């Protein structure tokens, strides 16, 4: 599949681009990426520091004549902004930095609110309570006043998720997640499939810090079939039947990892990147979160419910 349909019944394409580190080329990323490369999907984030230029590239796309109704644009609202009376505000700011009229994906991109001016790694008082049900509300306002068409959660537990189901009148459409082989989150994936809610795998190349296009595991496949490493690991995330969001400040590479399309990985190649162990994780939250002297998360595993 080149998308998938969410429970509110608008499709999603199955391929990305991220632009979290996308840097100086962003907005020229964005526009390749959706006009020679026919991405129609970006994600994005407030706290990545490039919705604007992001905004430019997509205006780019749209003046060179790809629908509005075409596009994917995720954002994310940041953690600053994880009280009910900043939601609108927050998402507001981000359609402005984008220069869109709505969004398809509004996500809550950590589970955790935090103080304005709040540091890295977090000073005493620094990680609030994340009223979650009471944002949720507010997120969902943001759909029934037209200016989100989804709305998703990011880096959460499936304990954070019941809670969420247990609130939401509108349920998160999309779950996005590090995913890739060496973290595959299935606890989530499968806790998503359990509900009926849309995966997306972020970092699917390990990141930068964890890159897995020169893993010798992936390289392997990659030379029998005759893919870059790159293009192995995206197709990877397809067959588990997540979305995936490749980022890549190279216009070669946007190319690359979007022809993904027309051919897969054998099972047995799939199976032998499935069984790289669990363990290479790029976004643990800690430089966020953590604050092992006063908490009230102390360790990653905190900020993961202990679930992984
Ligand atoms: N919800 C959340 O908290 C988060 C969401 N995300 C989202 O997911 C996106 C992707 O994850 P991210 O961690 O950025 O990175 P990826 O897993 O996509 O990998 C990016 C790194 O790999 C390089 N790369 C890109 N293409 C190739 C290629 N085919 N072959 C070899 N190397 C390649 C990039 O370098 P180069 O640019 O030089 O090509 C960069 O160093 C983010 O941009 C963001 O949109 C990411 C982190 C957290």
């Amino acid at each position: 599949q080149d998308h998938f349909v969410l429970k509110s019944g608008h499709a999603m394409p199955a391929v990305g681009l991220g632009t979290w580190r996308a840097g100086s080329d962003t907005a020229h990323s964005v526009r390749t990426a959706i006009t020679e490369a026919g991405y129609r999907h970006v994600d994005t984030a407030a706290e990545y520091g490039v919705e604007k230029e992001v905004g430019k590239g997509l205006k780019a796309a749209m003046e060179a004549g790809i629908d509005r109704k075409d596009l994917f644009v995720t954002s994310k609202i940041w953690c600053t902004n994880l009280a009910p009376e900043r939601v609108r505000p927050a998402l507001e700011n981000t359609l402005k930095d984008l220069q869109l009229d709505y969004i398809d994906l509004y996500h809550i991109h950590w589970p955790f609110r935090l103080k304005d001016g709040a540091h890295m790694p977090p000073e005493a008082g620094e990680v609030l309570e994340f009223d979650m049900e009471g944002v949720w509300k507010e997120m969902e306002n943001l759909v029934k006043d037209g200016l989100v068409k989804d709305i998703g959660v990011c880096n959460y537990t499936v304990t954070k998720l019941n809670r969420l189901l247990r609130s939401a009148k509108i349920p998160p459409a999309v779950c996005q997640m590090e995913m890739h082989p060496g973290w595959k989150n299935d606890k989530i994936f499968e806790a998503c499939k359990k509900h009926g809610i849309h995966i997306t795998a972020y970092s699917p190349l390990g990141s930068s810090e964890k890159n897995l296009a020169h893993d010798p595991v992936v390289e392997k496949v990659a030379n029998k079939l005759n893919k870059t490493p790159g293009q192995v690991l995206i197709k990877w995330a397809l067959q588990r039947g997540t979305s995936v969001i490749p980022k890549s400040s190279k216009d070669e590479r946007i190319k690359e990892n979007i022809q993904v399309f027309g051919w897969e990985i054998p099972e047995e190649d799939f199976k032998v990147l499935c069984s790289i162990k669990d363990e290479k994780r790029v976004l643990t939250g800690e430089e966020l979160f953590v604050n092992k002297t006063h908490g009230p998360y102390r360790s990653a595993r905190d900020v993961w419910d202990h679930e992984n």
